């Protein structure tokens, strides 16, 4: 066995909705031990009529992620030991007894499209969907900072989108400092002497623990441990962690149709529809237990901060010693000043995150509107729709609000997007099957052909 | 036979601009051209027409994600070589209570498996909702009950 | 059956050379050779060379 005799494929076609600002999944392709082909997949994208023209571009988000059965397991018991082995899952596929069971439905499942089960007169789906589910879109939000907020197996709802780029990696600050880069060196003194050993041992430190901090950030899985097995010279099992397959992206277009009635063409009303297609295919990976591919599709506005003050203007100008500015070689406070002006009275002197010297000054993006103007007025041309985020407080966070107003569409709650998915899949498999029936033939029996 | 086409026509008043009113027409042209058989007695040549939806099964629990997942035994496999039956609860999930465990027809070992086509709504989506852009018209056939129906209702 | 058994014979003696040109991992290796599993390679020893 393990080898490809035959072969199964899939077929599925789903249409629904999902609302702006969240990561919401389309499909959930379940691939078994020793399967691996073709994947194709393709999303279409419409949105709800906008009022006016919207110059603010919206961006589409197509993502595929493979969750190994292994994983899962860590989900459904965290707190047992060697709980995600593959050995300890291996045993337990072997006794006989389901390593995964039904659960009830839940909105995860159901936007993933695996139809339901008639078991005593209720519904019932495999738990395997909303741990795959909840892993996977944790293991999103380790690659944009690794100290990331992650989910436990109780998740039974959409997730809030993620953001392209954190703050502090827009600023590439840090909250926290080191002690070890530019350090302290021990002194003696017991008429002393700091001795030339220590600080020989440091200056490579500050250079050991920088190599120590890109190893736990170039991998966010198995981060803040394999660097604990790297000192020793160990290695961490490789297939628990899941992994990507595909990233699409592109900016949604835009059909303008105007009103030809006298009361609207003095008005001047008109229309903005949006709509986009993408797709990808590439290959199944072929895994000896398998796993779940759990592909998710957002649309997103523009991030920019439309509130920030400005670094030149807003602040005092002053003649700079360059002799200074060059000697601090250390980190600089920032304050919550520095970053909005929407700032809490208490919240104005606080500092937020350390970063370099000259920081908010080399780079200053702003989108918005002018101050002067009444947001009552240009309600048509109404193209303002990005993330009006509080900042200040949580820099670090990787995720978006949990309620994201959708002002240009006429209702704000209501699920603006609707999407219609294509996903074939062509899976050569090593199943068996087995050979077709046949039917009752009334003439053999009705009179005895075969005496 | 003939996918028929679709041409869309848009609203242009202030009211129909701004809720997105449109419109979908449809329309098709078929012909063909044969001899007429020769017969000593004679008959009628009978001619139909017919407008059907798509036939796709929206309703058909998943082969694996619905049930348990098991680690298979490929020995007992392909030791099998008999038919294995098939409940209605692995067609559908319309199926009353009673008629959950009845055998309906049988097949092959790992058949149901082999292929999988469905479309279909969301479970989670309100199908008051989309009232424009209603594309969905597919046949919602009972199923289970009399699988070998060849008519529509 | 005996459509059944007669590969039967054969298939167990396809596991019999499985738990045999393996001698470690035998009696277990051919209990995941029919569910299509594998074991883990580093524990098991090797031999380097003889004379």
């Amino acid at each position: 066995y393990q080898t490809k005799r035959n072969v199964r494929r899939e077929a599925r076609t789903l249409m629904g909705r999902f609302k702006a600002g969240k990561l919401a999944p389309v499909m959930a392709v379940p691939v078994k031990g020793s399967e691996g082909g073709m994947l194709s997949q393709s999303v279409s994208f419409e949105l709800d009529p906008i009022a006016g023209r919207m110059a603010t571009p919206i961006t589409a988000e197509m993502c595929a992620v493979f969750v190994p059965v292994q994983a899962c397991d860590a989900l459904k018991n965290p707190e047992a030991d060697y709980a995600g082995m593959t050995e300890i899952v291996r045993e337990k596929l072997l006794s006989g007894n389901p390593l995964f069971v039904l659960e009830p439905e839940t909105d995860v499942s159901k936007r993933c499209g695996v139809n339901p089960r008639r078991n005593n007169g209720l519904m019932r789906v495999n738990e395997i969907v909303r741990l795959a589910h909840n892993c996977a879109v944790n293991f999103l939000r380790r690659r944009r900072y690794v100290d990331a907020v992650q989910l436990t197996a109780a998740n039974h709802s959409t997730t809030p989108a993620i953001l392209s780029q954190t703050v502090l990696d827009r600023f590439n600050g840090a909250l926290d400092p080191d002690p070890n880069v530019n350090g302290a060196v021990q002194l003696s003194m017991p008429a002393g002497n700091v001795s030339l050993t220590d600080f020989y041992n440091a200056q490579k430190m500050d250079e050991l623990t920088r190599v120590m901090r890109k190893i736990c950030d170039d991998n966010p899985e198995y981060g803040e441990e394999m660097v604990l097995r790297w000192a020793h010279g160990l290695s961490v099992d490789p297939g628990r962690v899941p992994f990507l397959l595909a990233e699409k992206s592109v900016v949604l277009g835009r059909q303008i149709i105007g009103a030809t009635d006298t009361a609207g063409v003095e008005d001047g009303v008109k229309r903005s529809d949006m709509a986009a297609q993408l797709s990808f295919t590439v290959p199944i990976p072929t895994t000896e237990l398998g796993g779940i591919i759990v592909t998710f599709a957002c649309i997103k506005p523009d991030e920019t901060l439309s509130s920030q003050p400005h670094p030149i203007l807003a602040d005092h100008w002053r003649l700079d010693n360059f002799v200074a500015d060059e000697l601090a070689l250390d980190p600089q406070p920032v304050m919550a000043r520095e970053l909005d002006y929407k700032v809490a009275q208490a919240n104005e002197t606080t500092v937020v995150f350390y970063t370099g010297l000259n920081e908010l000054k080399k780079t200053y993006v702003s989108y918005g509107l002018c101050r002067a103007l009444d947001p009552n007025t240009v309600e048509s041309k109404n193209a303002v729709w990005q993330l009006e985020v509080p900042l200040s407080v949580t820099p670090e966070t990787v995720l978006y609000p949990a309620d994201l107003p959708q002002y240009p569409f006429a209702d704000q709650q209501a699920e603006v997007c609707t999407y219609v998915v294509q996903s074939t899949a062509v899976m050569p498999t090593p199943m068996i099957f087995g050979p077709s029936p046949v039917e009752q033939l009334a003439v053999i029996e009705t009179e005895d052909l075969f005496e």
